[PDB]
DNA sequence: CACTAGCATTGTTTGGG
DNA sequence: GCCCAAACAATGCTAGT
């Protein structure tokens, strides 16, 4: 079963989730998501663009590998 | 142990009104 | 066309059956 490709926030959140967890070892993971939300909204456009590029590469490789994939929720 | 449903985030896409 | 809700990507669990 073919999964969705990572958008830019997901791409950026992965390292940032681990680094928050190691520095705040008591927080629930659902509470790290909140902290990652505030931080992302704090990021300037100029800081987030490498992650949108990465998201694009990922959506592009997705269509290479799965040329007939289409998204079907529920 | 196996479901699956939910909590949490943003961005993307879908599907209904 | 507009609006909207909501699935679902990763990650890291929960809680119910």
């Amino acid at each position: 079963r073919v999964k969705r490709p990572m958008n830019a926030f997901i791409v950026w959140s992965r390292d940032q989730r681990r680094k928050m967890a190691l520095e705040n070892p008591r927080m629930r993971n659902s509470e790290i998501s909140k902290q990652l939300g505030y931080q992302w909204k704090m990021l300037t456009e100029a800081e987030k663009w490498p992650f949108f590029q990465e998201a694009q590469k990922l959506q592009a490789m997705h269509r290479e590998k799965y040329p007939n994939y289409k998204y079907r929720p529920r």
